[PDB]
C-alpha cells in the first residue's frame, strides 16, 4: 500500500491529513516584536505569511514526518549559507520536503533545489520516534490497510452492481441441438489439434451462434410482449441468480470500528457526523481532540520560538482554542460583578481580624 | 503533496456518485419484468412451433 | 488448455476457436441471461461470512478493556 | 425521456415546476416610481400585470432555461424595434419561449411571432451554466428518470392488478381428450369438441359456485393458486422517494406534500434551505427586472418579505421593544457614567 | 380512462373536485357598490346569487378548465349581444360548459344554447397552461389512473370474496357415480351432519384452496402514497382523516392548503373584478380564511390594551428626545 | 464578507437587555463599593465588556 497513491485516490485520507492543520490554524496567531519597533501593519502581514507557511508545514509534518519553513530576509541567494545574528524577516516560505536534503541534527545546513541554507534560518517541525530512531508520519501500515479496505468495499460494489440479478436458463431445444453438434465438433477438433472438416466445424459454430442470438432475441421479445416465458423442453429450467452484500456491510462496520480506534480526529472517526468538540461547557473536562490540538500547538510554538526570538527578535503565540460568545462573556461579567459585590458586602459588614481577612484573600481565587 | 492544482473531488467521490446513479439505472432496467410467468407445456409448443 | 500447453494452421485454428468462444460468452453476458445447453449444467453463488470475525472483535474488545486501565 | 411528455402525463412534474414560482409570488411585490409622479392606482394595476407576467416568466425559466417579459408601451407594432430612452410602460406581457428567437447576448434584438423587438423593452431571466456554456433547465436526465420510474411503478400495478391471483388447473379428463384432439388436428367436429369443452368448463364453474366444492376425476389432477408479489415495487418506491428527496430542495416535492414550506417565524436566524433558495431566486428576479425598469422606465420593483409576522407576534415584539426602551431610560436616569462610556455603549447596542 | 365515467362511478373523485370550491366559498363574500346608492338588502340578495353562481363556476373551472358566469341585467334575450357601458345587474347565472362555444380570446362573443352573448357580460375563470398552450383541468392521466386503481382493488375484492376458500376433492368411485352426483352432494351434507367426511379410495384427496390479499394491501398503500403526492387537498390526501388546517395558531407559518386557497381566491377576485367594477360599478371581496373565535378576540384585545398601557407608562415616565420618540414610533408596528 | 451568523431582531433585543442589565450592575457596584483605585482598575481589565 502506497501512501502517495492512497492520497491521490481517496479524499478521506486527504481530509484526515489536513483537518488537524486547519483546526490548529483556525483561530489564528499573535505576533509580537521584542524590540517593540515594528509597525503593526507590517507585523500583521508577516503573521499572514507565517500562517500560510505554517499550514503547509503542519501538513508536511503529518504526511512525511518533518516540515521546513524558510525565514526569508533581505539577502541574496548565496547569503543563505551564512548564519544570522539579528535581523527582521521579510517573510516566510514553506519548503517542499522532496526538494530538501538533510543529513541529520549533527549538521547545521541543508540543500534545497543546490542552494546551501543554514539551519538558523529554518523552522523545523519534526516527529522523531526514539523507539524507532527515525522520523515517522502520523499513520501506519494498519491505518493504510483500513483505508484501502474502506475503498475496496465500494470497488467490489461497482464490480458486481450491474449483474447482481440475472437469469440462468437451461433449455434442450433446437438451440441445444445446434449447440451439441457444435460441442462434439469442437471436441473432435481439439483431438485433431492434439494430433479434415474443421473448417466445416467453424462454419457450423458461426451459423449456430447466429441462430442462438436470433432465438434469444425472440424469447426476450415474447417476454416483453406478453409477460410470459414459454418453452418446449420438459427438462427446461429457469432460475434467478442473485448476489449478496452482508459481507460488505459487516466489513464496513468493522472498518469503521477500526478507524475510530486508530485515530483521534472526531470527523475521521465519526465519518463527519460528530462535532470537533472545541466549545465552552463551563467545565474543565476538556476533550481528547482539544488535548491533542493543544499538544500540537505547543510543539509548533516551541519549534517557531526556538529561532524566532533568538535570531529574529520575534515571538509567536496561538490563539485560544475555546472562543467565548458574546452572551457567555456577558454572563461571566455578571457573575464576576456579583462576586465582587458579595466580597464588598462581607468586608463592610464583617469584623474579622486583619490576619483572617488576609488569609481569606490567598484562599480566594479571584482576590 | 501533489505539486499541482486539484479540484474539490476525487476518483472515489466520482465512483460514489456514479454508483448512486447506477442503482436507479438498474432499477429502470428491471422494473418492467420484475414478476413474470414461466410456463412449460408440450402440446402448446406443438401449436406454436407450427 | 491443450492449445496453451502446446504454446508453452494452428493460427487459423486458434483464431476461429477464440472468435466463437468470445462471441458466445459476450452474448450470454450482455443479454443479462446466462444460457446453457447441458441438462446437467449447474450454476451456484458461493458466499463468505463474517460472523466469526464480528464475535472475535467483540471478545477482543472485552479482553482489552479488562487488560488495560487507559480509557 | 421527454420533458414535454412527462409534463403532459404527470401532475407531480407540473407541481414541481410551478411551486417555486407560486411561492416566490405568494407574498407580492412593491412597485415605485423614481419621478414620484404616477398615481398609486395606475401603479397598482401595473404591479398586478407585472405579477401575472412574472409567474409565467419564472415558469418558463424553470422549464426551458430562459424567460421573456415584454414591457408594452404606447407605441405601434413596428416601433418595438426602436430603442426606448425614457417612458412609462402601459403593461407587461409574458412572451412564449417557442415563439422567441434569440441569437445570443451579442445581439440586441429578438424575433417574435416576425416582429423585431429591441432587448431594451424585454425583461430576460436566464439560467446560464458556465461549465456547460449553455442555458439549462432546473431538471436533469436523472431527475426525469426518477419521475418516469415513479409513474412506471403504478403502470405495472395496473398491468398486473386484475390477475394477481388465479387458478392453475391440470386434468387428464375428457377435457384433455378434447383439447388434445384439437391440438393435433389443428396442427394437421373439432368445433363440436370446442363446444363440449366450453360446456364442461362452465359446468365445473357452476358446480364450484353452487356447492363450494371443486371435484375432479383424474387421480393426477392438480389445482394450484398462482399469486403475484409487490415487494419489488415497494422497495423501488422507497428508493425513488429517497432519490427525489436527494435531487430536489422543494419541501413539498421531497416529502410528497407531507411537510410544510418552512417559511414561518421561529424567532431565530437559522433559516431553512427552501427559504435560502427562494431568497436567491427573488434576488435574481429583482436584478433582472431592475436592470431595465430603472434605466429605461424609471420604475423600481421589490419583493415582499418571505416571512410574514402575525398580529400576536407583532404585539409581542412591540412589548419587548418597549421594555428595552424603559430599561435603557432607567439606566440613563439612574447612572453616573461618563459621556464617552455612554456613547461607547450606544454603538455597541443594536437598537440604539 | 374517462373523467366523466370516473366522476359518475366514484364519489371520491366528486369530493376531490368539489371540496376546493366549498372551502373557497365557506366563509362568504363581501359585495360593495362604487356609487354607494344600492340598498343593502338588494346587494345581499345579489351576493347570495353571486355565491351560488361562483360555486358552479369553480367546479367547472376544476373539471373542464374554464367556467362561465352570465351577469343578467334588465335586457331582452337579443340584447345580450350588445355591449354594456354602465348598469346594475339583476343577477348571476352559471352557464354550462357543454352549451358554451368560445373561439378564443381574440373573439369578444360566445354562443349559448344559439344566443350570441358579448364577453363584457360574462365572468370567465380559465386555467391556461402556457407550456401546453391550452386550457387544462386540475387532474392528469396519472391521477385518473390512481383513482381507477383505487376502485379496481375493491372490484377485485368483490370478484374473489365468495370463493376465497373452497374444497378440492379427488376420488374415482365418486366420479363413477357422477358421470348420483346430487347423491354425493347429499353425502357431503351427511359430512355436515356427522362432522366426519369418509371416502373409499386409498388415493382420494381433500385440500383447502385459499386466496390471498397481500397484493391488494400493498397496492392500497402505494396508491395512498401516490394520491398524497399528487394532490394538496388534505381530505383527499388523508382519506378524510386530517383537518383542513385553516385555524389560527398565532404564527405566520400557514399551511399549503391555506396558500392554495388564497391563490384560488385571488384568481377568482381578479376574474370577477375585471368586469364588475368596469361595467357594473360593483366590487367583490372574499372573507378571511382564518376566522377568530370570541375567546381569541378577547385575548388579543387584552394584549393590545396591555401594550397601550406600557407605551403610555413609558411616554409618561421617560425623558427621551422628540427625535428619539418619533424614531421609536416608526419602528413600532402598532404605533 | 458579511458575518455568516445573522442575528434576529428578538435576539438583538435580548442581547441589548442583557448588556443594559450588566451596565446597571456595574454602576451599582461602583456607586456602592469602597474599593481601592488599583483594585477597580484591575477589575476593569479582567472584565470583558469594560
Amino acid at each position: 500500500i502506497s501512501s502517495l497513491e492512497l492520497y491521490k485516490y481517496s479524499i478521506f485520507f486527504r481530509n484526515y491529513i489536513e483537518n488537524v492543520a486547519e483546526d490548529c490554524l483556525k483561530n489564528g496567531l499573535i505576533l509580537e516584536s521584542a524590540a517593540h519597533n515594528v509597525s503593526e501593519v507590517e507585523l500583521a502581514r508577516l503573521k499572514v505569511q507565517l500562517k500560510n507557511a505554517l499550514l503547509n508545514c503542519i501538513i508536511s509534518y503529518r504526511f512525511h514526518g518533518i516540515g521546513y519553513v524558510l525565514v526569508k530576509t533581505k539577502d541574496t541567494l548565496i547569503d543563505l549559507e551564512q548564519p544570522v545574528n539579528i535581523e527582521l524577516p521579510i517573510g516566510f516560505e514553506y519548503l517542499d520536503y522532496e526538494y530538501v536534503r538533510d543529513l541529520g541534527v549533527d549538521f547545521d545546513h541543508i540543500t534545497y533545489k543546490a542552494v546551501k541554507i543554514h539551519k538558523s534560518r529554518l523552522i523545523i517541525y519534526e516527529n522523531f520516534d526514539y523507539i524507532l530512531k527515525r522520523y515517522v508520519p502520523c499513520y501506519t501500515e494498519s491505518f493504510l490497510l483500513d483505508i484501502y479496505l474502506f475503498e475496496k468495499i465500494y470497488v467490489e460494489i461497482e464490480r458486481r452492481i450491474e449483474n447482481h440479478n440475472f437469469l440462468f436458463y437451461k433449455d434442450e431445444s433446437l438451440v441445444q441441438l445446434q449447440d451439441a453438434l457444435s460441442s462434439a465438433t469442437t471436441s473432435l477438433s481439439a483431438l485433431t489439434q492434439s494430433n479434415n472438416n474443421h473448417s466445416k466445424d467453424i462454419s457450423n459454430l458461426r451459423n449456430l451462434n447466429d441462430s442462438l442470438s436470433q432465438e434469444l432475441a425472440r424469447l426476450k421479445s415474447n417476454l416483453n410482449n406478453e409477460g410470459m416465458f414459454y418453452t418446449a423442453t420438459p427438462s427446461a429450467s429457469l432460475e434467478v441468480i442473485k448476489y449478496d452484500l452482508s459481507y460488505l456491510k459487516e466489513a464496513l462496520a468493522l472498518i469503521k470500528a477500526k478507524i475510530g480506534a486508530d485515530t483521534k480526529e472526531p470527523l475521521t472517526r465519526s465519518f463527519n457526523e460528530q462535532a470537533k468538540g472545541l466549545g465552552n461547557d463551563g467545565k474543565g473536562d476538556r476533550s481528547n481532540y482539544y488535548d491533542f490540538l493543544k499538544g500540537v500547538q505547543e510543539q509548533v510554538e516551541n519549534s517557531c520560538n526556538l529561532k524566532l526570538t533568538k535570531y529574529f527578535g520575534l515571538d509567536m503565540k496561538f490563539n485560544s482554542l475555546i472562543m467565548l460568545s458574546e452572551e457567555q462573556k456577558v454572563e461571566r461579567d455578571i457573575k464576576l460583578i456579583e462576586l465582587y459585590s458579595k466580597y464588598n458586602q462581607l468586608i463592610q459588614s464583617s469584623s474579622f481580624n486583619n490576619e483572617e481577612l488576609a488569609m481569606l484573600k490567598e484562599k480566594l481565587f479571584s482576590f
